[PDB]
RNA sequence: GCUGUAAGUAAGCUUUGAUCCAGAGAUUUCCGAAUGGGGAAACCCAGCAUGAGUUAUGUCAUGUUAUCGAUAUGUGAAUACAUAGCAUAUCAGAAGGCACACCCGGAGAACUGAAACAUCUUAGUACCCGGAGGAAGAGAAAGAAAAUUCGAUUCCCUUAGUAGCGGCGAGCGAAAUGGGAAGAGCCCAAACCAACAAGCUUGCUUGUUGGGGUUGUAGGACACUCUAUACGGAGUUACAAAGGACGACAUUAGACGAAUCAUCUGGAAAGAUGAAUCAAAGAAGGUAAUAAUCCUGUAGUCGAAAAUGUUGUCUCUCUUGAGUGGAUCCUGAGUACGACGGAGCACGUGAAAUUCCGUCGGAAUCUGGGAGGACCAUCUCCUAAGGCUAAAUACUCUCUAGUGACCGAUAGUGAACCAGUACCGUGAGGGAAAGGUGAAAAGCACCCCGGAAGGGGAGUGAAAUAGAACCUGAAACCGUGUGCUUACAAGUAGUCAGAGCCCGUUAAUGGGUGAUGGCGUGCCUUUUGUAGAAUGAACCGGCGAGUUACGAUUUGAUGCAAGGUUA
RNA sequence: AGGGUAGCGGAGAAAUUCCAAUCGAACCUGGAGAUAGCUGGUUCUCUCCGAAAUAGCUUUAGGGCUAGCCUCAAGUGAUGA
RNA sequence: GACAAUGGUAGGAGAGCGUUCUAAGGGCGUUGAAGCAUGAUCGUAAGGACAUGUGGAGCGCUUAGAAGUGAGAAUGCCGGUGUGAGUCGCGAAAGACGGGUGAGAAUCCCGUCCACCGAUUGACUAAGGUUUCCAGAGGAAGGCUCGUCCGCUCUGGGUUAGUCGGGUCCUAAGCUGAGGCCGACAGGCGUAGGCGAUGGAUAACAGGUUGAUAUUCCUGUACCACCUAUAAUCGUUUUAAUC
RNA sequence: UAGAUAGAAAAUAGGUGCCCGUACCGCAAACCGACACAGGUAGUCAAGAUGAGAAUUCUAAGGUGAGCGAGCGAACUCUCG
RNA sequence: AGACUCGGUGAAAUCAUAGUACCUGUGAAGAUGCAGGUUACCCGCGACAGGACGGAAAGACCCCGUGGAGCUUUACUGUAG
């Protein structure tokens, strides 16, 4: 439900980090974001592409802090905890 | 975001709202009841009309073409009449399929039990056939019963394994009174009238509609008195007559949907440590390890353009309802009943009622007839010989939502995976084995030997002795090395004693080996008795055999007590 | 080569021979977990007690029933040896 | 503290251990669960703890309840592994040499010789099987050895008809069979007609050609039916030409 | 012949001509026989010398060398002289 | 030709554990496994075949079963016709 906005990945390899997302993959439920870099290899010794994680993620717009995203009233449109700006 | 499982590549689509979800609609090749003919199922061959293309034939497109019946036609003649037949047209008719379930009907067995068996039982079960339903059957008293009588049917309890049937053996087995679930009663036939009809006896009667009328405490007709009036009404489309309008509710896609931060460990926290929060939501599952406060979610609330289903009110239809009197008529005929053979009723021919079947005989008409377990009498009750009928009930191929002191890959569906498959058989038919990498594919770049395969290295990853025949990885079985020991030796193979050599524990009367001596004929089963040359086991792993309901009986406990107890 | 007859049956130059490698009555499914007085098998330890192989009847003698002989819990109460 | 008993099958009575699950309570667990393995330990027994290694996520304990509750033996079912055994066999048969290939050849290709069948181990078709056919690669298993090869795998590719066998022609045996006769239902019989060839009738030959097709392709030469176009014969639509 | 129907077409030119099957083995390695199995598997052609002859012996056409072999040359079994 | 040695490939019915003598005796009354004596260094390979009451086939003979089928008849009871 996300198309390249901000997040804070909290509960994975290394946390406290943020970044912006690529394909959400609705079926596998796995998003692509800067924060994991597999050492893939083809015939280079390594490749350093970008890999995915399950949704252990959260958004942050006004508080500059993770909150439970909360799609609220119809004006649909997002309406977060403390502040209500677009997703 | 998408182009299924099923990767991958390339081409492309998508806020001008894809894909996806739900409802309607359009298409829906061929076989198959198969239906134009034929046919080895999925092929072939035609016909007629119309219409494509040819100069023209060949060739094609669409439509149409079976049988049966049941209506309307014409036509029919072996015989003149006119029927049998014949050609044509109409029908949303039927045929078939199935859920091996539940129901009714036709037909209908044997092993077995009886300690054998023929009566009998199993059983009126199985399978077969047929029909219909979503439920069926039954059904509104020619009952039950014996009183302060009740007044369709069905099912559950109970009466009762009682009364009874029975080579009186096996065994079989009610019904009623009573307590409950559901509760519903109605139309014909007939005598009477009108109409039309052939015989018109110019007598009226039969033939067809409409009325008319539906019963035991007798009723209707017929005669008479009032109600109603084309309606005051009851209507009730689930019987009772068969048609149609218009609101509410549920279903088939969905949405909202409160709440948490940090330190340590970690590859990774959802854990420990602390301090905080929501609760109509601490159900559940997933999330790199065990989460109410990360996601999906739940409590609760909202929501349907269209379609369906059930319900409601006006339309809608359709309808007279009682009473008396009973002069005269009517109350279901080759029926009821009897005998003869049989079946079925719990009931085997028994004294055997009551009900059905076949042959044959053969009643009555309300001052009538049937029953009340042979049969007659009195008494009591009911009125066949015509028909319809919801619910209560039985089952679940299937769907929705749920659940389990149910299984967790030799269990459980046979089937967790590409299974009614491979396979076997001519064929009916029978029938397999086979789950798991990791959190994520990050699925081993690169070097080296090698023809390859395979491997050693290097790297991804916490771990690759997790590397695809990939979690864990036992035992059999096979090896490699090694401490001790073994080449004059008669061995169910061990045990007891014990020197020598070596080693040091879940640290105690230690452990490994064992020159030599004493002693000693496996295990179960079955047996008068077995080393047994009587049987079975090749080894090891798994699997695998006194269970459950109902009832009787006793034992122990427990509660009550001349009372106790519920279905 | 194409066809027929099908098991309470058929066909048989007849032997109880053939009927999809089987025939003193084929084959598959269902009744059906048929029946068996017969054989075989019956899973984890200890403690206490402890037999019989006889009588009778049995279309019975390798089975059964009753009495004997055992065990357990009550009762009797010195009756037993 | 004394006294006495304590072998034991069928079998009777009694007390007991552990597994799976449930309920409740209380606890353990990445600072490594379960299981597994090793061990010189506890208990009278069935059995249970402990330490260590491997293992990588759930488990114990007390009380009680319900059980698909225990397996050495069924000529038991299934699975795996041996024993026999590197033992019998390797499925009639005459091959040898050279040269190539290849990582590697008694077995593969090439040739020369030799031997064998020859009313045939030859050539052609039917039934039958279903792509085995041909080319190019490959050798994991199959081939009763080896294999650089195949009828095995992978990729690609191959079957041409107016005259041929057959259908649009016929029919027996037999099968089906409108109406119809019969039967408890099912269904059984059977006329009309219809299907059904191994038979009857039916218009074609020779050569060439591909790694793989041949009366099918081309090359030449022929035939039957049919339509269209064209004319030398007909003359009531009779009869005559004519169907 | 009943019947159709105005009234042909000699030989000429031109064209039109459907479905199935067709590969391969087919006394075999490919069919039935569970096997790349010493079995069966209808039919057609079937040459040469010798011979009555499709018999027999040896050869054409053409096809094959049989899917384990090398040693030694004992028992024993089998096949032949 | 097989067997036999070497190379290649590589099964099976069976199988309680085994380091598996003989005699005379005992014994379920015919012993590798017991008692008493006797002889025998450990391990092979090729041959024979007395024993392993050897294997294979839950004895085809005999008997039992209140087992079963087929068949006969002036056995019973019934029946189609
Ligand atoms: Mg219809
Ligand atoms: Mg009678
Ligand atoms: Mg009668
Ligand atoms: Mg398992
Ligand atoms: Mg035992
Ligand atoms: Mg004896
Ligand atoms: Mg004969
Ligand atoms: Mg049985
Ligand atoms: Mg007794
Ligand atoms: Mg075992
Ligand atoms: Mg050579
Ligand atoms: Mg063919
Ligand atoms: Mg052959
Ligand atoms: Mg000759
Ligand atoms: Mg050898
Ligand atoms: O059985
Ligand atoms: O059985
Ligand atoms: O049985």
């Amino acid at each position: 439900i996300k198309k390249g906005d901000n997040v804070k990945v909290i509960a994975g390899k290394d946390k406290g980090k943020e970044g912006k997302v690529i394909a959400t993959l609705p079926k596998k439920d796995r998003v692509v974001v800067e924060g994991v870099n597999i050492m893939k290899k083809h015939q280079g010794g390594i490749l350093e592409t970008e890999a995915a994680i399950h949704v252990s993620n959260v958004q942050l717009l006004d508080p500059k802090t993770n909150e439970p995203t909360r799609v609220g009233y119809k004006f649909v449109r997002i309406a977060k905890k403390s502040g209500e700006e677009i997703k």
